[PDB]
């Protein structure tokens, strides 16, 4: 079984892995195979298949929190090649997504993916978080924000919280270990207008690797001091 090949897209095996992992998360990914297969093709053009199908499914674990109903404006901060934002947008088309990265080549890739996949209401944007969050067009302008593989929580919270409207929420995607990053976090969140929401432990669908989704709730406006200038949260983190 699963012998069929594909010159520029997911193989029969890769399609089946994606569907199976999807069903484990509670998702029916059949309507979205072509979109994911195209995205896979784009990545290859820029084990191989399995690993990508895992970036897809890791991104889709966001759907294990019911945070994504309706035309919410969502920021994917530090999106790289479009993760977790592109899979999210594929499976929740009503979301109005902005995908940010400081590296032009990555933003150029996301922009191309958006067009090739024919996504509507997704924009890639080149910029730094610390600078974009001081513009009225982005500061406290999002209902949701997400980030994967960007920074430790104490730094990442200073980067994410300023983009959220009050009442909004951010998800920091993390791996198997979060105790150390969480322990000193609540007092820093309060300085930012945030508070710690749920920390959901879950297992990645095909591999069983441990993951945590860390929810940051926006409870009050962020003081003008934050975020600090580029590089400063990283070198003098709040915790
Ligand atoms: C390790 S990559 C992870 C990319 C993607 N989120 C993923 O998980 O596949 C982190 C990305 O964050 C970007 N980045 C880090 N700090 C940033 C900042 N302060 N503002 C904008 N982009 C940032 C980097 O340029 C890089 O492409
Ligand atoms: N230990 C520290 N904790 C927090 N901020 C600092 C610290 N040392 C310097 N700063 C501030 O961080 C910014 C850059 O400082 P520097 O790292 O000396 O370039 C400046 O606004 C300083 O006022």
């Amino acid at each position: 079984m699963f012998h069929g090949k594909h010159p520029g897209g997911l193989s029969e095996r890769g399609r089946a892995l994606l569907l199976e992992g999807g069903k484990a998360l509670g998702l029916d990914l059949k309507p979205h195979l072509e979109a994911f297969s195209r995205l896979y093709a784009l990545l290859q053009e820029a084990g191989e298949e399995e690993v990508v199908v895992k970036h897809f499914l890791d991104s889709l674990t966001l759907l294990r929190l019911p945070l994504w109903q309706g035309p919410l404006r969502v920021l994917d901060l530090g999106t790289g090649a479009g993760f977790p934002g592109l899979p999210l947008k594929i499976v929740r088309p009503e979301l109005e997504l902005v995908l940010v990265d400081a590296t032009r080549k990555k933003v150029a890739f996301v922009e191309r993916a958006i067009e090739v996949l024919g996504l509507k209401g997704a924009r890639a944007l080149w910029g730094r978080a610390e600078v974009l969050a001081r513009e009225a067009g982005h500061r406290e302008a999002y209902a949701r924000a997400v980030a994967r593989a960007v920074a430790p929580l104490c730094v990442l919270s200073e980067l994410l919280l300023p983009f959220l409207e009050v009442g909004g929420a951010a998800v920091a995607m993390k791996g198997p270990r979060v105790e150390e990053e969480l322990a000193p976090l609540p007092p820093a969140l309060e300085r930012l207008g945030g508070r710690l929401g749920e920390v959901l432990a879950l297992q990645l669908p095909l591999s069983g690797e441990a993951r945590h989704l860390v929810v940051l709730e926006k409870t009050a406006p962020t003081p003008p001091a934050y975020p600090r200038r580029p590089g400063v949260p990283e070198r003098h983190p709040l915790c």
